[PDB]
């Protein structure tokens, strides 16, 4: 029956498919149409069409694996999209119409109905499948009777009757929040429209509104921009994606129902965008340290995942007005245009999303200016993001504490992310493909860049842990300067180290002290493990003399500096050791398969060349100290290390500090409350992290006590001499 419910469903159809916007003369749109034509053709030629079959598709025949239900229904959703696309060869095709109808009936009678119970993954039974069923029925509502529609959605109500909880039919339900709460909307709001159920629609929207609240504990968004999910995991880049991606699709529909959301909370969305998402996007890539276990998915590398956020943003801009609309459009425009590696259209899967992106890119009224410098200290999720617009590089610091889990290994995904939060760092430079093209399945998991570990074997069956200490955090002074520390202890409590970082505008100093090891295993810090490009080879210099690296590890005692020289200065990386150090380096081909880190991925072999640099720690009380200087040519790097000759103020078990004379900035980490005199100019008095700048006879101070998660009055922690 035609009514306001169907009116909303028509809007939904224009969002999830957008056939009304299709234009065969539109190159990008035709490409997507071709993709869908191929998928439907494949499904039609392989579908089981014998009497009393056991499965619809052999590739997804074992219905014990919940993933097979969602996959099956998604094949029907693809058919629904094309059968309703006037330009498709399957438009109103009699076999396709009957196949969808017959397939819905078969699955209903033998695989997914109210009399069934969750077998496998609850997600498929409550979100994956219900969404696919909703979209299929919505798109093809003119071919189904209201009675059939209700019949096919009854199961959805059986598994998801309560808009505030998931896993309700199990012996351990949970309160829905964040991304999952948004999917609750794509499940019950649409099912509500299909079933013409006002109560379901209103109660679900009501529940959804929880997503706009600022939290100070648990899952959700924090005032500092952090986003936590799964109790205590940094997850802006995966669940946060779902939240903005799904919510941006629902909003247009929700605002036209009899239960619109107060237009005051959109300001809250704009805040998420600027404070939480934007900082994690560099040259079109979404920082992996925020994507949890999704880093182990081959079809979801950084640049691809980023599009989920970008399309969410451009949809939000479309429902906004005036300046807010234009500025959000500019944010999406400048990011996309700065991405010379990935084609954004490769992940825009509806005609409206393609259309929105095209108008934005061609609209001269929408400004596209290179993003300025910034530095976000996401202390509530123990991560730090830095970006220098002048020299063009990003920096990511991945930590964890007693408040957060180090890595997520669940559903057989991310089997070897053991050390991805043990003080691991990321460098985003001219090579936009660095963390892509098979990085995750080929990187040596035992030597994540920046981490100090022993060489003990680790099991894939292991799961994440929290850190014993709460002394982990970042003290930010401005957009270019900050200081961080991590009171590190390894997974089996056999190694410790006071790890600190000093972000000084165009470089980052890495300091480590109090390194101890009580095991029989060897300890070492990986200075770097950089993935190389066969097209842009690096010329390696040690102490400014060319060095030839081999697959076999070479030792370089008394090293003062290492420089990686590319033909593109924006790809150069230099390391300056404050005190000559004994390191080792190698360049070797590393092979692996995505299946190695994710059971559901391909076992096809992948390979990449890596340059590894490390420093062994054979004695208790050891330490390391070096400055990472990217994007400058050789001669400039050599000049800088001279200027930084005496930048190391101290690096012991209680005090670590680096001074940038050119800026007049100090980075300081104190592990105790003794009085520390710095550069014979001032004294710091409390355990904590500091970033100080001198301007004339004035001192700007930024103090942070990571354990209490509080700053403090100036006179309590600082005293000028
Ligand atoms: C809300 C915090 C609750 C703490 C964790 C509770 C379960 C969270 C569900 C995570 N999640 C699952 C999942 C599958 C199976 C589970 O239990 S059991 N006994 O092993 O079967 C738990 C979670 C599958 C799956 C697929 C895609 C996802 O999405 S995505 N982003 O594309 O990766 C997310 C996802
Ligand atoms: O540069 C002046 C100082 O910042 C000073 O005012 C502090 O002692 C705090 O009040
Ligand atoms: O104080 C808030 C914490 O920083 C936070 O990360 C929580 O522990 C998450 O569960
Ligand atoms: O962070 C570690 C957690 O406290 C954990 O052990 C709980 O089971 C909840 O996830």
């Amino acid at each position: 029956v035609k009514d306001t419910y169907t009116d909303r469903l028509d809007d939904w159809n224009g969002i999830i498919a957008g056939n009304q916007y299709y234009d065969s003369k539109n190159d990008q749109m035709a490409k997507l149409n071709q993709e869908l034509e191929g998928k439907v053709a494949d499904s039609l030629s392989s579908i089981s069409s014998q009497a009393d079959r056991i499965y619809l598709w052999e590739k997804f025949s074992n219905y014990k694996t919940s993933a097979n239900l969602t996959a099956t229904y998604r094949k029907l959703e693809e058919m629904a999209k094309q059968v309703t696309n006037p330009s498709s060869r399957y438009y109103q095709d009699e076999t396709v119409v009957r196949t969808v109808r017959d397939s819905m009936e078969w699955m209903h009678k033998h695989v997914y109905n109210s009399e069934k119970s969750i077998v496998g993954n609850w997600w498929d039974y409550e979100i994956g499948t219900p969404r696919a069923i909703n979209n299929t029925l919505s798109l093809m509502k003119e071919y189904f009777s209201d009675e059939e529609i209700k019949k096919y959605t009854d199961v959805i109500e059986k598994f998801v009757p309560d808009p505030e909880h998931f896993r309700k039919t199990t012996d351990n339900p949970f309160k829905a929040l964040g991304g999952n709460l948004v999917d609750m909307g794509r499940v019950k709001v649409i099912a509500g429209l299909l079933r013409k159920d006002d109560q379901e629609i209103s109660s679900t929207i009501r529940s959804i509104e929880q997503v706009f609240k600022l939290v100070d504990q648990g899952e959700g968004f924090y005032q500092d921009g952090s986003y936590i999910d799964h109790t205590n995991v940094a997850y802006t880049g995966a669940y946060g994606n779902v939240l903005i991606d799904g919510l941006s699709q629902l909003l247009p529909v929700i605002q036209k129902t009899k239960n619109p959301i107060d237009k005051d909370k959109m300001q809250t969305m704009y805040h998420w965008i600027d404070k939480s998402f934007a900082p994690l996007l560099v040259n079109g890539e979404l920082m992996d340290m925020s994507r949890g276990r999704s880093i182990s998915r081959a079809n979801s590398e950084g640049h691809v995942a980023a599009v989920e956020v970008l399309r969410g943003i451009h949809r939000i801009a479309d429902m906004s007005e005036g300046e807010t609309k234009q500025r959000l459009q500019s944010l999406v425009k400048t990011i996309v245009q700065s991405d010379s590696y990935y084609d954004v259209f490769k992940n825009l899967k509806t005609y409206k999303d393609i259309s929105l992106m095209q108008s934005l890119l061609s609209d001269a009224g929408v400004a596209s200016v290179p993003r300025t410098s910034y530095l976000s200290a996401f202390n509530k999720m123990d991560k730090t993001a830095m970006y220098n617009a002048e020299k063009g590089f990003g920096f990511g610091l991945s930590l964890f504490s007693s408040r957060t889990l180090n890595y997520e290994h669940m559903n057989k995904e991310n089997k070897r992310g053991w050390y991805t939060s043990d003080g691991m760092f990321y460098l985003y430079n001219g090579d936009l493909s660095h963390y892509s093209d098979g990085y995750w399945p080929t990187v040596n998991p035992y030597k994540m860049p920046g981490t100090t570990e022993t060489d003990a074997k680790r099991a894939d069956s292991d799961t994440g842990k929290v850190l014993p200490s709460a002394f982990v955090g970042t003290s930010k002074l401005d957009d270019a300067n900050a200081t961080a520390t991590m009171d590190f202890t390894n997974w089996n409590q056999t190694l410790t180290a006071h790890k600190s970082w000093f972000m000084l505008k165009d470089k980052i100093a890495f300091l480590g002290s109090n390194i101890q090891n009580t095991s029989t295993d060897t300890a070492a810090t990986t200075i770097d493990q950089r993935k190389l490009e066969s097209s842009n080879p690096y010329k390696v210099y040690v102490n400014d003399k060319e060095a030839s690296l081999t697959e076999q590890e070479k030792d370089y005692p008394e090293t003062q500096s290492v420089f990686l020289e590319s033909s593109d200065s924006k790809k150069n990386i230099g390391y300056f050791f404050f005190k000559k150090s004994s390191i080792s380096m190698s360049k070797a081909l590393q092979k692996g398969a995505w299946k190695d880190i994710n059971e559901g991925q391909s076992d096809k072999e992948v390979e990449n060349e890596f340059l590894t640099i490390s420093q062994a720690h054979k004695q208790n009380g050891d330490s390391y100290g070096y400055m990472l200087i990217p994007n400058v040519d050789r001669a400039t790097f050599n000049q800088m290390i001279k200027e930084l000759e005496s930048s190391l103020i101290e690096n012991n078990e209680t005090l670590q500090s680096v001074y940038d004379a050119k800026q007049g900035v100090w980075g300081i980490v104190k592990y105790d409350d003794s009085v520390s005199t710095i550069s014979n100019q001032f004294q710091v008095l409390k355990r904590g992290v500091y970033t100080i700048r001198k301007e004339g006879d004035e001192y700007k101070i930024a103090y942070y006590n990571p354990e209490t998660q509080e700053s403090a009055p100036d006179q309590e922690v600082f005293k000028k001499l």
